[PDB]
């Protein structure tokens, strides 16, 4: 015990320490230790792993071993006993907008990202795995339950890596298992960059001496841009349709083309950035290509940081926000900020919050057409239908004005995601989520729910009676011990989802604890948090409250009415005011003078 060793996965660069920017890959923002908080590392271990062979072999891979004396019941099983339901009428958060959902998933994947295990392309074991589900190395297939209908029609289990791990990838041995990071843990809006030196560069607009960010050349939105598309074939966004053939976007996150409303929200982003540059550009000419790329980049960063902790967080803790996040006293170097690999299971919360259906919307904000509402699973890496199907606008309004989907603790999760997920690789709509996601618990190791309880000071609940307590539910409960036996092997993903809402938030007490501590530490630790003396001048942090997601709007589509609080709950007409009635950013502030 202490290793501080173990790493061949580098890459390793020399830092400036004078540099105002910062780096690509996350590496030297801490001065003392470099690599914190860097990209390509081992996710941090609040807990000790706990793994059925103590070493990397998840529970329930061996057949014959029990966890805490009893079998861990399949992924698939508690789905379908725990997480689905049928009625989606009355499941609609009366007061968070879609964007409320949508605002989570940018959050989190600026945070983190355990990409599955490749050894395969060119593979036998990709299908090995697929087609006869033979559990081995790192397939670790979801098997179904007797009375399951996906075995009438799809086989006999969901294919399923096991996630990536440090050092090497391939068979392996020694210490514990630890899952890798591919992105920086710094909010630093590295999913509009990237997180690689070789990435960020591709994104770049290196023709140009003006430092944009490279768009689309064969389509446009109105004159406004779109992202790239992405070069590799076989690509899944042109197998949905292969009629439309049309490729996944390019941008500085692998999985921005996950679902047409993801993809939009990338399209905002990008296009902020550029607009950001042209008007740097125009007042201080003299400025260069990389000096216009750095500083667009520093501010929107400093913008994704206060729109999540400003707007965003205090609605998802609620009452338990000032507990968890005091407020900033200042940069503390002695802070890890590196994501925990348990709050890449906590901050799933937002699985259920996805509604089952998206819409499109026209300028007075009616059904845009006639198909303009679609079942979410029609939308899986759709990009054919911005591309073919009205631009963003319509669907920016959509996020504007449609509801974001309430946990319910007798609905989860929708059947969109619960049943027909489409997965990149594999060509059904066939996919459970939240399968995965527990699928995803053991493979990652996780400790039990009540291990997470007692980290929280939290009661540990032994008992039925005990259960019903904290959820403040029988039925509930009564499932719950059916299948786990005991408390302490409910996996954390739905532990956690399971305890009802705090007071004005959207999580239960466990969740609030675990996403609370993270944001407070990627907080602290962040050399480069907005609010730290030195990072921006005092007039320029002036003009950087004044954002808001609304003017992000205004500034990057032909939307004209916008409401004020875009992740509240807004009525149109009532709610939505004139984009000439908003706050925009003043760049007179970053002005600089010769002599
Ligand atoms: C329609 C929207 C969404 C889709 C289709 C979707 C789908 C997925 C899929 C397929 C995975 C990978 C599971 C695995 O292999 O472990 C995933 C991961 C994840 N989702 Fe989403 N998701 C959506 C929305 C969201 C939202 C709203 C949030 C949070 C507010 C969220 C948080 C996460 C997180 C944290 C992961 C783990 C990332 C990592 O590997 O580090 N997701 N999602
Ligand atoms: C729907 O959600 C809204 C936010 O979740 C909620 O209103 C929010 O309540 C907060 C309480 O802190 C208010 O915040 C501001 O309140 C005073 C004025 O009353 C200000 O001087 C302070 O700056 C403080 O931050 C807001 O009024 C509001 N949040 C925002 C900015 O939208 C609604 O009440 C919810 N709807 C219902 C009826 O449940
Ligand atoms: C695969 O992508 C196709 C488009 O890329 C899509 O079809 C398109 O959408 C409809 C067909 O249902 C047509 O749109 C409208 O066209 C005129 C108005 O401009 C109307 O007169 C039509 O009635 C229709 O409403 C498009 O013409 C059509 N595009 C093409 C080239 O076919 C397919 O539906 C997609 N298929 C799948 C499996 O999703
Ligand atoms: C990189 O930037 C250059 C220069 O701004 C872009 O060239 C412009 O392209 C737009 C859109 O096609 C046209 O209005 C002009 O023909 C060009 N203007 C200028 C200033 O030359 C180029 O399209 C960009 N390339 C990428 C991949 O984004
Ligand atoms: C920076 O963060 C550290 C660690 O999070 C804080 O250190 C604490 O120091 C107190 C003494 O005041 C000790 O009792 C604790 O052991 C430390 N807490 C923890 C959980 O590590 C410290 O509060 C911060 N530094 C400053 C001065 O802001
Ligand atoms: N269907 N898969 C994805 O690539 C993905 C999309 C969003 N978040 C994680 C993974
Ligand atoms: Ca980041």
């Amino acid at each position: 015990s202490w290793e501080v060793g173990c790493g061949a996965p580098v890459p390793l660069v020399k830092c400036d320490e004078n540099s105002p920017y910062r780096t690509i890959t996350g590496d030297c923002n801490n001065r003392r230790s470099p690599a914190l908080g860097a990209a390509n590392r081992a996710l941090a271990r609040w807990l000790p792993a706990e793994y059925e062979d103590g070493l990397a072999l998840p529970f329930g891979w061996t057949q014959r071993k029990t966890r805490n004396g009893f079998r861990v019941p399949l992924a698939r099983e508690v789905s379908n006993k725990i997480v689905g339901y049928l009625d989606e009428e009355g499941v609609l958060d009366q007061n968070r907008s879609l964007l409320f959902m949508q605002w989570g998933q940018i959050v989190d994947h600026d945070l983190d990202f355990a990409p599955e295990t490749e050894l395969g392309s060119n593979e036998h074991s990709k299908t090995q795995c697929e087609e006869y589900c033979i559990q081995g190395d790192n397939c670790f297939p979801i098997m179904f339950p007797k009375n399951d209908p996906k075995l009438k029609t799809q086989g006999k289990c969901m294919p399923f890596f096991r996630a990536g791990f440090v050092c090497p990838t391939p068979p392996y041995q020694s210490l514990a298992r630890e899952q890798i990071n591919a992105v920086t843990s710094f909010l630093d809006a590295s999913l509009v960059y990237g997180s690689e030196p070789s990435l960020a560069s591709r994104l770049r607009n290196l023709s140009s001496p003006l430092g944009l960010m490279a768009v689309n050349q064969e389509a446009w939105d109105h004159g406004l841009a779109y992202l790239p598309f992405n070069n590799k074939k076989p690509s899944p966004c042109e197998f949905i349709n292969t009629t439309a053939r049309v490729p996944c976007f390019l941008a500085g996150d692998f999985r921005a083309s996950e679902q047409i409303l993801l993809a939009t929200a990338h399209t905002l982003l990008l296009r902020e950035h550029n607009r950001l540059a042209r008007e740097l550009k125009k007042l201080n000419p003299h400025w260069n290509g990389e000096k216009l790329y750095q500083e667009a980049r520093k501010i929107l960063g400093a913008f994704i940081q206060i729109i999540t902790f400003r707007d965003y967080l205090p609605i998802v803790l609620g009452s338990e926000m000032q507990k968890w996040i005091p407020p900033y006293q200042g940069y503390n170097n002695s802070v890890d900020p590196r994501i925990s690999n348990v709050f890449t299971f906590a901050f799933r919360f937002g699985h259920m919050e996805v509604p089952s259906t998206v819409s499109r919307l026209d300028e007075n904000y009616q059904p845009w057409g006639p198909e303009a509402e679609l079942p979410l699973h029609t939308l899986f890496f759709n990009t054919w239908r911005i591309i073919k199907d009205g631009g963003i606008d319509p669907l920016v309004r959509g996020l504007l004005a449609k509801k974001s989907k309430l946990m319910n603790q007798d609905k989860m999760v929708t059947s969109e995601l619960r049943n027909k997920l489409f997965q990149p690789t594999h060509k059904i709509h066939g996919f459970d989520l939240a399968a995965i996601n527990l699928q995803r618990c053991r493979d990652h190791g996780m400790p039990g729910y009540n291990s997470w309880r007692g980290f929280c000071g939290l009661s540990q609940p032994k008992t039925l009676k005990g259960l019903q307590t904290v959820l403040k539910n029988k039925i509930l409960a009564k499932k719950l011990m059916d299948l786990y036996k005991t408390p302490d092997n409910i996996d954390i993903w739905i532990g956690g989802n399971a305890e009802p809402m705090v007071e004005r938030g959207r999580v239960g007490p466990l969740l609030a604890c675990l996403l609370g501590r993270q944001f407070q530490q990627i907080r602290d630790g962040d050399r480069f948090w907005w609010e730290n003396p030195g990072v921006f001048t005092e007039k320029q942090r002036d003009s950087l409250q004044k954002v808001s997601f609304s003017r992000l709007i205004c500034d990057n589509t032909h939307i004209t009415k916008v409401p004020l609080h875009a992740f509240q709950a807004n009525n149109y007409p009532h709610d939505f005011v004139d984009c000439s009635t908003v706050d925009k950013l003043d760049l007179s502030p970053w002005a600089s003078r010769e002599n």
